[PDB]
């Protein structure tokens, strides 16, 4: 065990090394190709390349394509190990394919889920426990379980983004968390499980750091939809062949929060603007809170009550107003960025950040306590 | 072996159908995507979408992965059938990245050796034949043989190219003569590395099938060079791993004549220009032959020397002129399809296809006469 780690780690780094530096040598390519976009929450309009996700998830497989022998150097593992870097690989490049196309929403859907069938097929070959603890043998629909983790964890990142190093950042201290945690339950027990997750979660960990070099503020590329389908896929990998699922779910905490504060607005049941990002005040420098102003005849009666509910329970700034065209309620974007500025006031975009990752942070402390018994303690 | 067969007939059959109906649905999505080009042979200016071999890819990579649990329904052999699905994903992945950046050609020649890494692997855990038949054991040398093929298959094909459907469908007649091979094989002997050839080959021809449904002329959609790369890696994935790899690049004779006679044109001892592609003349509606006129000063001593081997050999039409500028030979572009047209006079684009085509056909049939002894009865 620690002898295939330590190979594992010295290709990690030379993978760190390899993301900053292929990253900017490709900028020109991403321009020339059109692959480049400007930094909404900033007054420069310059263009920054796109899709940086792609180039990072490039090194990561490369990195792990090399490593492949070195645990062995049985089977029961290594077909996990080859097929798990396929469900990965496919993913890395459905992901690329809807970046430079834009899929439709409902096709984007089914790109997870169509990425994650060699897990399930190795699952299935390798007969895995379809069983689940509170003792309940799900059998399909452990499966359906399986193929949607994938689908959550990518849209889960997604959907927790607007503001530089937030995708890149996040996935940091997810990944940097289930690594602290395999190497604790390594000691004993479920060593094979936490030995194998640590061969992809080490390597996602330095080349991320690779990306996060050049992603975080001021924002020198983007890393695109690919990286969230790529962290997503490699989230829901290690978690599935790995059984710690459930536990890998709770560093989750942040984006479970605002993706059902962000339901009411995705459904549509509350009216949902092109942008929830918040708006720049360009003399303050800082970042403010971003609104969806909307006719009141228009609403719904569950998006009514919704909102009055939210409203109650201190999460949404509601303002009521009346013009020419008739009445109009302008309520607040419903995301954990928005609501940190509705609680701290405005704060600048690299401040913002660092404070939705201290955010990550200790939600994974939490989870942490409950699993080792620290409560007492802090 | 004929019941996984016919279930792999069956998703071949359903994954035509929706290659035939996924291309035009995408038009749209790859002409936004500025993912779309002009076809030079013709007078019509209309963009056409560019890279369809992402398509037909993404389309078998679904279909296999879908028929993974029904050979087994041991791992020997299925380790083989998740790396090969890992190294031709890889393949396609880095093929249309590839096409949407437009890499640095010595970059380009580094993503087949790439993609083909976990074949190396699979061949090095699963312990694979080092030794070669003229018996000698190439040992290291064999791994780079395995390396170098993926690269060769692709590029054989890719230079191949320059008129409506011919990439395309000369990858039908190479995969239809390994699917008819692998057949005549499969009777005894070697049943489990034809019952494997099969598994990739029926899904790949028929997944072509529906691409050259649209790309055959008047070209509704190109294929790019992703569909290359993926071609080129799938010949190599069942080579590599059916042993019949000697048997199969026999099967490639015109494109290993059209390369080595590309070759001093490629590596400029003779002067290459932009576009080796025939020039259509508008008043007769065919092709008519391209060539490269440069200054004879200029030129080596050692691309005089092959310039006039090949004009001996009756290969390269040479015209010698002199202007003002000075005096300038003009040479005939070396490629197959110059070539045909030097023997043939000026050929309509779906005549000069379809005789390139029939041309593949026989150097298949030359091969399997060798190989079943059949040169007595033709």
């Amino acid at each position: 065990l620690p002898m295939p780690l330590l190979i594992n780690l010295i290709v990690s780094l030379l993978g760190f090394v390899a993301t900053v530096t292929l990253i900017p040598a490709f900028r020109g390519h991403f321009i020339a190709a059109r692959l480049c976009g400007q930094d909404l929450n900033k007054t420069s309009r310059q263009q920054i390349p796109e899709s940086q996700g792609v180039i990072s998830g490039a090194v990561f497989l490369i990195i792990l394509f090399c490593f492949i022998p070195f645990p062995f150097l049985p089977h029961h593992e290594f077909v996990a190990l080859i097929g798990a870097l396929l469900a990965i690989c496919c993913m890395i490049f459905l992901g690329f394919a809807d970046d430079v196309l834009n899929l439709r929403w409902r096709h984007k859907l089914l790109l997870p889920t169509a990425a994650s069938l060699p897990l399930l097929m190795v699952y299935f070959t390798n007969f895995g426990n379809t069983t689940i603890v509170v003792h309940l043998d799900l059998g399909i629909l452990y499966y359906v379980y399986m193929g949607l983790l994938a689908v959550f964890c990518t849209n889960a990142i997604n959907i927790l983004a607007g503001i530089n190093g937030l995708e890149a950042g996040q996935s940091l201290v997810i990944s940097a968390s289930i690594i602290v945690f395999n190497l604790v339950e390594l000691e004993g027990d479920c060593r094979d499980d936490h030995v194998f997750s640590l061969y992809f979660m080490i390597p996602f960990f330095f080349t991320t750091l690779g990306l996060l070099y050049h992603n975080w503020y001021p924002s020198r590329v983007f890393v695109g939809d690919t990286f969230c389908y790529f962290a997503g896929m490699t989230f829901a990998v290690v978690g599935i062949l790995g059984h710690f699922s459930k536990t890998m779910l709770l560093f989750f905490m942040p984006q479970v929060f605002n993706f059902l504060y962000s339901l009411p607005q995705l459904l549509h049941i509350i009216p949902c603007p092109r942008h929830r990002i918040p708006r720049l005040n360009i003399k303050t420098g800082k970042l403010e809170m971003s609104y969806s102003k909307f006719k009141t005849k228009s609403l719904s009666f569950l998006g009514t009550f919704i909102l009055k509910v939210a409203e109650s329970l201190q999460l949404v700034t509601v303002h009521q107003s009346e013009t020419e065209d008739g009445e109009f309620t302008e309520c607040n974007n419903m995301t954990l960025i928005n609501l940190l500025l509705k609680v701290l006031g405005p704060i600048h975009e690299r401040n913002l950040t660092l404070l939705l990752l201290l955010l990550q942070i200790l939600g994974s402390a939490i989870t942490f306590s409950i699993r080792y018994q620290l409560v007492r303690l802090f």
